[PDB]
């Protein structure tokens, strides 16, 4: 009009489009929904200090919508809005080390985000989305602002929302490469026989119903259709860890005999996550707390192993 300034639009703050707006009217009026570096500014006119900077839009043609999914592997239409919604918020967080690990420190009921990237941390995993690859190398070096926002959006979760480890550990197996992963399984019925089953990928390596890895291997007590109780064993598997889940429940852990576990003291509305790590001793990580014992018990939910070939003896 008389006077504008130029800024660049992005979807995944690397591809660039330049624009040049009026500083009489707003982003919303000549983008749609316009952030800046999280914050919504939609309704907001051009500044000054604007000028030359990046703001992220949604995909509204057809370039941006091939630059989105190609970062983030999702077409879902409302992620970009929740990724920079989150992002608004954990750009505010504090990402302390802990032991040599990224942690978070508490805020916005975020313990089952600290547990998850806690885990992660810990565990043999790539990502497959761009957007995941980038923000997780710079959560490991402690910048874990993006890659925290990143899990919520994927997650479908809200800043605040309560949430559930092994959920989101599901989400985030879904976009990492886990095509390796194989399990066998076999289910024994004194009354029907035997019935082998195997699974491939994020089902190879996640089990709901029992924390122990050793007694998946001896067998648990399942329901067979005839009504009787049936034992399913881990008959192979071949994965870099293993992750074994359960309601919480107290439980014990060793030193020496997993990687690392979460613990969810609370209920089914409202609750808290720790994450407990076997290193040189049993630490227990709370954000940013740290306390260290020789032995653990506590309402644990989750539990990773190491693992790379595993052949039962079992005929
Ligand atoms: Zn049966």
């Amino acid at each position: 009009e008389v006077r504008t300034i130029k800024v660049f639009t992005t979807v995944d703050n690397i591809n660039l489009h330049t624009q040049v707006v009026d500083m009489s009217m707003t982003y919303g009026q000549q983008f749609g929904p316009t952030y800046l570096d999280g914050a919504d500014v939609t309704k907001i006119k051009p500044h000054n200090s604007h000028e030359g900077k990046t703001f992220y839009v949604l995909p509204n043609d057809d370039t941006l919508r091939v630059e989105a999914f190609e970062y983030y592997h999702t077409t879902d239409p409302s992620f970009l809005g929740r990724y920079m919604s989150a992002l608004n918020h954990t750009k505010k967080w504090k990402y302390p080390q802990v032991n040599g690990l990224t942690s978070i420190k508490w805020a916005d009921n975020n313990s089952y985000l600290a547990t998850a990237l806690l885990t992660l941390q810990q565990i043999e995993l790539k990502f497959n989305p761009p957007a995941l690859q980038d923000a997780y190398y710079r959560a490991r070096a402690g910048e874990a602002a993006n890659f925290c926002a990143l899990i919520l959006a994927y997650c479908n979760k809200t800043v605040g929302e309560l949430g559930d480890v092994r959920e989101t550990m599901s989400y985030l197996f879904q976009h990492a490469n886990l095509d390796s992963c194989k399990r066998v399984l076999n289910v024994v019925c004194k009354t029907c026989g035997q019935q082998q089953t195997t699974l491939k990928g994020v089902e190879a390596v996640m089990y709901m119903g029992t924390l122990s890895y050793e007694q998946f291997k001896k067998g648990v007590q399942i329901p067979c259709t005839c009504g009787k109780q049936a034992t399913k064993y881990l008959v192979q598997q071949e994965s870099p860890f293993v992750m074994m889940s359960a309601p919480p429940a107290q439980y014990e852990l060793k030193h020496g005999t997993f990687t690392c576990a979460s613990e969810y003291t609370g209920n089914y509305q409202c609750g808290h996550y720790k994450h407990i790590t076997s290193k040189e001793t049993l630490y227990c990580i709370d954000g940013a707390l740290l306390t260290k014992s020789s032995e653990y018990k506590g309402p644990i939910t989750d539990v990773f192993y190491k693992e790379n070939s595993y052949t039962t003896t079992i005929k």
